[PDB]
């Protein structure tokens, strides 16, 4: 039966598909939850700020605010944006689809180029990206041969030293690839340390929302830091693809482990109902 | 020698590596030569309009006008329309708008129209994106393999039909070219023309946004269901749905074309070994 093996395929598909909903509807009610509140804090102290300003300076009549604002608003779908070092940032976030927003084509034809740019664009990066991620790869393994030599030659045994190897890549990865451009981004841009790591993470694991963009204020850089930026985007995107990769390998774990708990508590129900 | 396809290993990286660096500056020269020119002249008569009301009003003490236009840029960030004619407005956190936002994390098309403000929603979206994207991308997997075996199966009979006096290999062309054709259709065109009609965008803008959304780049400049219009909610469902198996598609398209730049560059290889061994003559 070829529709059988289809079948157990589709009913997996369903459950995950349902567990991603699940998922989807628990966020959407904390974000709520987090959010409408200051939204509402928000637009009463905008429309505060309103009225505050039709008085506070009364030589502006009440309908050119209105005209004002249009034009704002108007130019806020527009905004140097496209020098050269700006544009090549651009294109770095096509390829790479971290795609911040800040900057992006408003003319036909650099909407045209775009398209064309990003569909050859992402497979080339990729393609870096894995080579990268492979000289990380070893960089790593080199150094994990001689702390399972240094700590299998004493202490507790194998299988369990699995767990070590793998907290060790995660609190030095942290360390190297969030922590440590976390505090120079504070230091650089004059964010909150909670915004910056929320820009670490946002950036790296390609989200991308461009609410935060390092390099992206009218400040003066010393020009070592964008390029060291860059450097740290190749190797930041390559060791989130492995965190995002581990994180997805204890969730195949912990959904065997909720499977075999369930057909547990299953088993037990049961032959304490069947003694009734 | 573990250390000699290592070797070989970081010979490759670096000239990859050169070809993207390549591949930015190109980009960049191009992007500037499109863009650079309306923003100037985007500027200069913005700079216009300024003077007919930095003057038209000068006891407006204007340096506040400058301070006045941070407060509005600030709060479009979160969404505001300011106006007293238009002062009730519809929340941009309501369930229906923050289930949206949550699909743009776990997704990473990540659009930004709308994201955090507040410290503990920004510590939510952190965990919500680790744990919430690797879980998304099981269900894409699933997504993948369902149209890979759907598509399969219209295979098996158009390999039938076309069993005329064809071989193994030739055969391989012209599977990729329906897939490319079909996928198309339903996945771009079709799905550009509701768009269209339903959002007012262009053609163009439309295609754009599509390619936007589904690569995952996500610029945020066009959102499907993004204005205040009616819509009449078969439409975010559908969108939804068209999200889900837009991105299986664009993933194996943009598959496909990483396998293509793997020939060309075994070929680009090989014709730049036979010029350098000829060199005329
Ligand atoms: C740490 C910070 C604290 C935060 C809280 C932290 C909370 C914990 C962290 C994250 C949330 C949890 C995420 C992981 C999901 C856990 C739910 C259960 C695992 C799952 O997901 O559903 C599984 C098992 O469900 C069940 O029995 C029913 C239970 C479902 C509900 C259980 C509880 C989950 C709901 C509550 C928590 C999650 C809600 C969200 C939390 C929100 C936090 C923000 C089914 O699907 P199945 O694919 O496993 O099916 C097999 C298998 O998989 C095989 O291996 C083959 O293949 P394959 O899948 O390996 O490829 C397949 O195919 P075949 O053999 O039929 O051909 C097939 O046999
Ligand atoms: C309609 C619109 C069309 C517009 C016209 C546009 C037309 C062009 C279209 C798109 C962009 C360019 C396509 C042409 C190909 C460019 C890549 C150059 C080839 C290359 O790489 O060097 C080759 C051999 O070259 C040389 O001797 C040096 C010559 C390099 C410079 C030649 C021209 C390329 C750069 C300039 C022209 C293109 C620039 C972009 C133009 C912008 C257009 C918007 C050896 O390869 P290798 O040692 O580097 O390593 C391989 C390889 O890298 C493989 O392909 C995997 O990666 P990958 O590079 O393909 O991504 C790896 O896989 P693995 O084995 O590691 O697992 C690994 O096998
Ligand atoms: C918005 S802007 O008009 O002010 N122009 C710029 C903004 C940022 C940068 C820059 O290079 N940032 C480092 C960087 C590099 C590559 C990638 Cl993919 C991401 C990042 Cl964050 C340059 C210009
Ligand atoms: C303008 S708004 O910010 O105030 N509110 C909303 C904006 C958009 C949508 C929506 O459902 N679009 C369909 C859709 C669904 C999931 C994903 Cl991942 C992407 C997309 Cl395009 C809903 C509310
Ligand atoms: C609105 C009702 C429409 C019902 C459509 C049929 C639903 O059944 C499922 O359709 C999938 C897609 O082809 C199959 O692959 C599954 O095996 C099958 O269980
Ligand atoms: C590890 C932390 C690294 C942060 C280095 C901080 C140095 O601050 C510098 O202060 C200057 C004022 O004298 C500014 O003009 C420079 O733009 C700025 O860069
Ligand atoms: C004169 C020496 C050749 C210089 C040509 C410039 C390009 O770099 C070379 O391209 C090769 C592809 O053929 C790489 O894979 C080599 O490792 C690298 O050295
Ligand atoms: C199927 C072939 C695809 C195109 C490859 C042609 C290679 O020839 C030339 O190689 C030079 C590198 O030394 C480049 O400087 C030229 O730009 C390029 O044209
Ligand atoms: C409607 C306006 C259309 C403008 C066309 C934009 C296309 C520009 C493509 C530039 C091609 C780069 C050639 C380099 C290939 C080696
Ligand atoms: C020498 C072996 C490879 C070294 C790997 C990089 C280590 C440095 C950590 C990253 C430094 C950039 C962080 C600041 C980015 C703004
Ligand atoms: C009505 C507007 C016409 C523009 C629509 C886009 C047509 C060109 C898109 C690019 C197709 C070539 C893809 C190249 C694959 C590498
Ligand atoms: C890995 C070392 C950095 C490679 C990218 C160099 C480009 C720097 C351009 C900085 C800028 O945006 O002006
Ligand atoms: C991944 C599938 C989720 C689709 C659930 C349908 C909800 C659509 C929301 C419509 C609305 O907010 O008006
Ligand atoms: C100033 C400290 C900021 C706190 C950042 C914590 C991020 C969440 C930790 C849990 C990771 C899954
Ligand atoms: C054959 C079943 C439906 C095929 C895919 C439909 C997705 C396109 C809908 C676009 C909505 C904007
Ligand atoms: C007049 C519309 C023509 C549609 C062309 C769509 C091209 C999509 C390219 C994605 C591979
Ligand atoms: C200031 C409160 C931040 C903690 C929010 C935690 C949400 C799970
Ligand atoms: C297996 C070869 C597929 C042909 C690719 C080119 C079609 C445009
Ligand atoms: C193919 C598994 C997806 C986890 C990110
Ligand atoms: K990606
Ligand atoms: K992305
Ligand atoms: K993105
Ligand atoms: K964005
Ligand atoms: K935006
Ligand atoms: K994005």
């Amino acid at each position: 039966s070829d529709s059988a093996i289809n079948v157990m395929k589709w009913k997996t598909v369903s459950t995950i598909f349902l567990v991603v909903v699940l998922y989807l509807i628990i966020g959407a009610t904390v974000f709520k939850a987090l959010e409408q509140p200051q939204e509402i804090s928000q637009r009463t102290t905008i429309v505060i700020q309103r009225e505050k300003f039709l008085r506070a300076h009364p030589c502006v009549s009440d309908q050119e605010l209105d005209e004002l604002i249009q034009q704002i608003v108007a130019a806020i779908n527009a905004g140097s944006h496209w020098d050269l070092g700006s544009s090549f940032f651009f294109a770095g976030t096509v390829i790479t689809t971290i795609g911040f927003g800040n900057i992006s084509p408003r003319t036909e034809g650099g909407k045209i180029f775009c398209i064309i740019y990003a569909l050859l664009g992402i497979p080339l990066f990729g393609f870096l990206l894995a080579g990268v991620g492979d000289q990380l790869g070893t960089i790593f393994g080199k150094g994990i041969a001689k702390v399972e030599d240094t700590f299998i030659k004493w202490n507790v045994s194998q299988t369990k030293i699995r767990i070590i190897s793998t907290i060790i890549f995660i609190l030095f990865g942290c360390v190297l690839f969030v922590a440590l451009p976390a505090v120079i981004f504070k230091h650089i841009e004059g964010w909150s340390a909670l915004d910056a790591i929320y820009f670490v993470v946002i950036t790296l694991t390609t989200i991308g929302f461009g609410d935060y963009v390092a390099g992206g204020s009218d400040i003066e850089y010393l020009d070592f830091y964008k390029p060291v930026v860059w450097f740290w985007i190749l190797v930041g995107l390559a060791y989130f693809a492995a965190v995002l990769s581990m994180i997805g390998d204890w969730l195949r774990v912990i959904a065997k482990k909720t499977k075999e708990a369930v057909g547990e508590f299953r088993a037990h129900a049961a032959e304490w109902t069947a003694n009734v």
